[PDB]
């Protein structure tokens, strides 16, 4: 096809960069990450630098072939790979220099998050606020939020990123910060899925912590109301403000266990002072405390610890998010029926896990409308995940949304965000975009109208233009 031409040229000829429907291995080359919803694009792309980047899309306008790109492919939607639309691979996008005089990195899309923090910790010891697992890509991860272990403590990564370049849908290439194009950064810092292709950020960083200490607080047992209590207390806690600024807080259920964890970025003596489990009505089962002198180490560590809760590899599964704020703290009765659900309804899984995430703290510095990040007053996140060792049934879909419906039942009007970072395709393109990006939708519109009135860069969830 004329389309298959123009893409083996975009790559310089070279037929390994560029992989078709009815190539042998063309399934297992997409690289799905749920495994339910298996995709088939229209092609597959691997571009070495931001040039092929706009070649390639340019030969999809040439064929009315709309794109998205793939940086690390944890999408749950598999959007990277969306079915009929080209796949712009960006594995080959991983350099990184780092500026010694601001210690600011310049760093390609497909950096993992993993090389990401190896290459930052040893270019003079610094870091950045980002998520905990080190197989997430930097170009989806910097461009939807970023929080992770150090977010309560210095913000999401997207408020790092300082300069991006971003190949347009005219293959136009151009550059955004606070200063230039504002309106493409502000929709890249949340949105950059519907607008464009990042093939290079700038990020500012920090030092590391000199000391930093994760906990693990376990419950065991399946009792509705000991776990309800359990949540109560982690919300009223979080709610008082008593805690402090800097450290993560988390908590997590599953079908045996509710895990209070996080990190705290000071002495092992300070946490143990604190004394967080003496909050709780009823003691933890189990405590695990560890300091870590090398900030490298903990975020391994932290990154071998989710993996091995069996959430965070490509597997068939659904999942679920919503954001609480002070507004909309879940009532006693309603927790109490959150966990009656979780302990009675067939759910299909062979795992679950049911994650309350805190943000706030230096999260909430920026506001709603600097980027496109809209949950800058959120409370928590809440994220539902719910792993089956076959192909995903109606059963599991129905048990994580019935969980959300149980979970927003103490004010089921009232706004609840959706992280955009953990996508939900089952559910109304309408309701997500109303989710994900709440009032900052109009302005994005008028964003995706300018730089991309007719919609190459789309996704089952994309920002439709005005
Ligand atoms: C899979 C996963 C995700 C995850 C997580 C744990 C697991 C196991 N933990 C997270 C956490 O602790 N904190 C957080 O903030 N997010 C966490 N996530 C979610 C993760 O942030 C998102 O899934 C993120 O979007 C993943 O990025 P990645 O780069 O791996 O994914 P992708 O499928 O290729 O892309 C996602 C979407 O963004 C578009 N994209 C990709 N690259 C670009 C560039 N360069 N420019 C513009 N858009 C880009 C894709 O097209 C897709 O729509
Ligand atoms: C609500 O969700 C619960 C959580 O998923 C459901 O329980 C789960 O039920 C499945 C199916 O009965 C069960 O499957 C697994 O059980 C064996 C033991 O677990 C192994 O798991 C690890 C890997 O994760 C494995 O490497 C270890 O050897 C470990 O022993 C497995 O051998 C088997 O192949 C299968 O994977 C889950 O264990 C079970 N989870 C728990 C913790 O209970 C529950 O059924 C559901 N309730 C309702 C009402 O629907
Ligand atoms: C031809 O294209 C392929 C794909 O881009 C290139 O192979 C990759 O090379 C990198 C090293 O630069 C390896 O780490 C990857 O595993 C390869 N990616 C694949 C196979 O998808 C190859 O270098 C290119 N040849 C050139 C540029 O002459
Ligand atoms: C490709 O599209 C971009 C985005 O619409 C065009 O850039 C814009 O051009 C208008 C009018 O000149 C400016 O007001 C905007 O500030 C530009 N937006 C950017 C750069 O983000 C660009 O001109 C188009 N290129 C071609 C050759 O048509
Ligand atoms: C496809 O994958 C298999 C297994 O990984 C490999 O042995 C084979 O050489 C691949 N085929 C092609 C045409 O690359
Ligand atoms: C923490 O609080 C509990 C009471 O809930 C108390 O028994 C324990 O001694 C305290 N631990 C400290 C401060 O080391």
């Amino acid at each position: 096809s004329a389309f298959a031409t123009c893409l083996l040229a975009s790559v310089g000829g070279n037929s390994s960069a560029v992989a078709f429907p009815n190539q042998a291995n063309y399934s297992t080359l997409v690289a799905p990450y749920n495994f339910d919803l298996l995709t088939t694009p229209s092609a597959i792309v691997w571009p070495q630098d931001t040039q092929q980047v706009a070649a390639a899309v340019k030969c999809a306008v040439d064929s009315d072939i709309k794109v998205q790109p793939k940086s690390g492919g944890h999408n749950y939607g598999n959007y990277g790979s969306t079915t009929g639309e080209l796949s712009v691979n960006l594995d080959n996008l991983q350099h990184f220099s780092m500026n010694e005089t601001s210690w600011t990195a310049r760093l390609g899309p497909g950096n993992r998050l993993g090389r990401v923090t190896e290459l930052m910790y040893n270019n003079g010891g610094r870091h950045v606020p980002h998520g905990t697992t080190f197989t997430v890509g930097l170009g989806g991860h910097a461009t939807v939020g970023g929080a992770g272990a150090a977010s309560r403590m210095h913000g999401l990564l997207l408020d790092y990123v300082e300069e991006v370049e971003v190949v347009l849908a005219n293959s136009s290439i151009v550059r955004a910060s606070k200063s230039h194009n504002e309106d493409l950064f502000f929709a890249v810092r949340g949105a950059a899925s519907s607008v464009g292709i990042v093939t290079d950020f700038s990020i500012r960083t920090e030092p590391v912590p000199v000391s930093s200490v994760t906990y693990s607080y376990i419950w065991e047992g399946t009792d509705p109301a000991a776990r309800a209590e359990v949540f109560l207390t982690w919300q009223s806690l979080l709610a008082g403000g008593s805690l402090p600024q800097h450290m993560a807080y988390d908590l997590v259920a599953t079908a045996n266990s509710m895990i209070l964890g996080g990190a705290y970025f000071g002495s092992q003596e300070d946490f143990e002072a604190f004394n967080l489990s003496s909050h709780f009505k009823v003691a933890p089962d189990v405590t695990h405390i560890k300091t870590y002198t090398n900030f490298f180490d903990f975020s391994a560590a932290a990154s071998a610890q989710t993996k091995a809760a069996g959430i965070a590899s490509p597997s068939h599964f659904y999942a679920k998010s919503l954001v609480f704020n002070q507004q909309t703290l879940i009532p006693d009765d309603a927790a109490e029926e959150v966990f009656k659900y979780l302990a009675t309804t067939k759910n299909g899984t062979d795992l679950y896990a049911v994650t309350f995430a805190a943000l706030g703290g230096a999260v909430r510095d920026v506001s709603a409308s600097e980027t496109a990040f809209y949950h800058r007053d959120a409370s928590y996140f809440m994220f539902s995940f719910g792993r089956t060792s076959g192909d995903l049934t109606d059963t599991t879909v129905q048990f994580l949304d019935g969980l959300s419906e149980v979970l927003t039942s103490g004010q089921p009007d009232a706004y609840y965000g959706q992280y955009v970072g953990n996508v939900d395709p089952r559910q109304p393109t309408d309701e997500a975009l109303t989710g994900y990006y709440g009032k900052n939708l109009h302005r994005l519109q008028q964003i995706k109208s300018a730089v991309d009135p007719n919609d190459v860069f789309h996704n089952q969830q994309s920002i439709p233009p005005l």
